[PDB]
């Protein structure tokens, strides 16, 4: 099934995206110049459920995995439903270094 993939740097305080797959840029309409070095939340908009945004904010603080269903918006403003799974990548000393994300457009 079609999916996209990003990597966030958890050594920086606000988890900026440091790598994105070609499908991520193609699905959202943003280019690497507007994606790299930024937190993923720019994809959110009016109808994004803050209860689910909270679930990811908390899971990132606690360094746990998480899977939420988020209303996101393309660059041209049109919406799409984003099934998002965030996975923590730890160093051998237990510290979280990166977060990785699989995003599926589940608008069907
Ligand atoms: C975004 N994908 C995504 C991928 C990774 C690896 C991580 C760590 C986060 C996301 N987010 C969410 C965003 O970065 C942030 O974690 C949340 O908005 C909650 O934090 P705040 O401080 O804003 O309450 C993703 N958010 C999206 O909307 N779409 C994704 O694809």
């Amino acid at each position: 099934l079609r999916h996209t993939f990003v990597v966030a740097d958890a050594t920086l305080p606000d988890c900026p995206l440091v790598y994105a797959s070609e499908g991520f840029y193609a699905m959202t309409g943003y280019g690497p110049d507007e994606v790299l070095g930024h937190n993923c939340r720019f994809l959110q908009g009016e109808g994004t459920d803050p209860k689910e945004v909270q679930k990811i904010r908390d899971a990132i603080k606690k360094g746990e995995a998480c899977s939420v269903r988020l209303l996101n918006y393309r660059k041209d403003g049109t919406p799409f439903w984003n099934l998002l799974t965030v996975t923590p990548i730890k160093t051998p000393d237990g510290r979280v270094s990166k977060f990785v994300g699989v995003q599926v457009d589940v608008t069907s």
